[PDB]
């Protein structure tokens, strides 16, 4: 299925080369660039998945009380004939009440782009409806390879439909640890 | 299918994004970077598409005489959450009879990479048939993608099945423009 492929994509050419070298880099951050006086940048990467695949680039655009910090220190790697690809990641505080309740690397997955432009180009030949369902099969597939992923504990996977507040969402996920 | 969705990935998230911005990087790069003395980097983005799927990292472990020789200044955009992500290409020259006889930005098609580890992991349910014939429907997907892409003479897909010379399969290509 379309799903089956784009999930295991995202496992294989991303989750699988990013998420080894992750708690390193935020330590990094944590004890280099990190502002001296406020608090850590927590350990996992939190992946939006919204069923609908509306995935905006500027998570602000969904919830004002998300807002960019800094970037993480880039990974590059040789890849498939490219010297130096470079995965970079965002950092990102997360407002209650007007003050910082959270600070995380946070991003959407980048296939459910995929799957928003298939609905929409008419070559495609994917409807709307496949679209809501290949994304709940692929956040499913996702699931199933990272519990039995050995590249554990790493990311959280808030997946969630849509008075909905993105920030809380995140939040609620955040403090659980 | 899994080749439809990787096919419309690869473009959505990658050649619609870089091909429009390709042409640009590559003046910039023969006014600017390249050596004074040397031939100009050809035109279009090469993409190899080896239908059996291996796709080592290095092109010169495919072939001695396709080697490395610089990079294009990056291409940054935002991109799901991620400020800046990067979008980088390499220059290759490829040899014949030791000498240099064309100079372009090379690369596999990273999805191939998917297909090959889909094959090689029992959770993937994903068999070497599977991947061949997904290899071949991948490739004839982007092809109608691109025949009607309006982002049009910016690259050449290279689909070979393996005394075979890479570097001799990529300069019939170039020395076709
Ligand atoms: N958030 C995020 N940051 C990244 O760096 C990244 N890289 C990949 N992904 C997703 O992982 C999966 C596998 O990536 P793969 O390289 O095999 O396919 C990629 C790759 O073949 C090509 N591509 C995209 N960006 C680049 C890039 N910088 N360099 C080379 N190829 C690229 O186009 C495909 C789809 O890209 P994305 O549509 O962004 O989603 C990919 C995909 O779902 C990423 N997701």
């Amino acid at each position: 299925s379309v799903a089956h492929g784009l999930a295991w994509s995202y496992y294989i050419g991303y989750l699988r080369l990013i998420l080894p070298e992750l708690q390193a880099r935020i330590r990094t951050y944590n004890q280099h660039y990190n502002n001296l006086l406020r608090g850590a940048v927590s350990q996992r990467l939190y992946i939006l998945l919204p069923l609908d695949c509306g995935v905006p680039d500027n998570l602000s655009m969904a919830d004002p009380n998300i807002r960019f910090l800094d970037k993480l220190p880039q990974q590059t790697a040789d890849r498939a004939g490219i010297k130096d690809r470079v995965y970079s990641n965002s950092i990102y505080e997360l407002l209650e009440n007007g003050q910082r309740a959270g600070t995380c690397v946070l991003e959407y997955a980048t296939p459910l782009q995929t799957l928003f432009a298939m609905s929409q180009y008419s070559q495609a030949g994917f409807s709307r409806e496949d679209r809501l369902e290949q994304a709940k099969l692929f956040c499913r597939t996702l699931e199933d390879i990272l519990a039995d992923a050995p590249e554990q504990n790493n990311c959280r996977l808030i997946a969630y439909q849509e008075s909905f507040s993105l920030s809380q969402e995140v939040l609620r996920h955040l403090r659980q640890e």
